[PDB]
């Protein structure tokens, strides 16, 4: 996603939070002065984008692309060296649990776990490999000139001109999602991928020209805001199970 969704699944997130991990994400986050939920969803990005180190070590862990292999992941093929949001999102989930880590180690895991829980339901970020998730699908939305990726990423978010204040209450209006009975942090990271995938694989959500407008977005931006919600929704699942038990 952009900074808009990451917050947004934050904001989903915080809400639903049991007062076990209330109180355990409060501490972390009172370690930075202003932080809150929502304003450290966007912070991998801007590392990714602006850190010499840490960004170019964790630039892999924001996408996984199984596509090419039908949505079914296998960690040594599509995960070498760790280098995968499945297997990222699983590694700083046990980091953010081990309370014998210092506050400043787990405050970076609780970053990257809200971040890529977000990244792993958008289904651009788990799909081919060949055209980078679409990014090299280039097309014409409106009179606008954009590409795949970032279509699903922000451009159909976008036309709702809502900032996150707007954009909070339409999400938690949906019908609640069916979650997992339980949260199984090793586990459920695979299952979010593979299934984000199958929605990239969905019929027109690569379109059959490249020029789109209002239809796709009337079609696919229910599914894009649904699983805002879904990752909302799991996020907190996550860190009730992590932070909350
Ligand atoms: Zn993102
Ligand atoms: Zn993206
Ligand atoms: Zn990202």
């Amino acid at each position: 996603w952009g900074a808009q969704g990451h917050r947004l699944v934050a904001e989903v997130a915080d809400a639903r939070l049991n007062p076990t991990a209330r109180a355990e994400v409060d501490r972390l986050l009172a370690t930075e002065p202003d932080a809150t939920l929502a304003s450290i969803a966007p912070w991998a990005d801007q590392l990714r984008a602006k850190d010499p180190g840490l960004g170019r070590r964790s630039a892999g862990w924001h996408y996984v692309n199984i596509a090419e292999d039908n949505c079914h992941y296998e960690a040594p093929k599509h995960c070498r060296n760790g280098n995968c949001i499945v297997e990222a999102l699983k590694a700083q989930s046990t980091i953010l649990g081990d309370r014998s880590l210092t506050d400043g180690e787990r405050l970076q895991a609780l970053k990257f776990v809200v971040h890529l829980v977000g990244d792993i339901h958008q289904p651009m970020h788990a799909g081919y490999a060949h055209d980078k998730g679409g990014n090299d699908f280039q097309l014409q939305f409106g009179n606008r000139g954009t590409n795949l990726h970032s279509l699903w990423d922000s451009g159909m978010l976008n036309t709702r001109k809502l900032d996150d204040a707007g954009y909070l209450p339409l999400l938690q209006s949906q019908r609640a999602p069916k979650l997992a009975r339980q949260s199984n942090p090793q586990r459920d990271p695979q299952t979010w991928a593979e299934a984000s995938c199958r929605i990239s694989m969905q019929a027109g959500v690569y379109p059959a020209t490249r020029k789109i407008g209002d239809e796709y977005t009337e079609r696919y931006r229910p599914l894009a805001e649904a699983q805002l919600r879904l990752a909302g929704e799991n996020l907190a699942q996550l860190l009730n199970r992590v932070l909350g038990a």
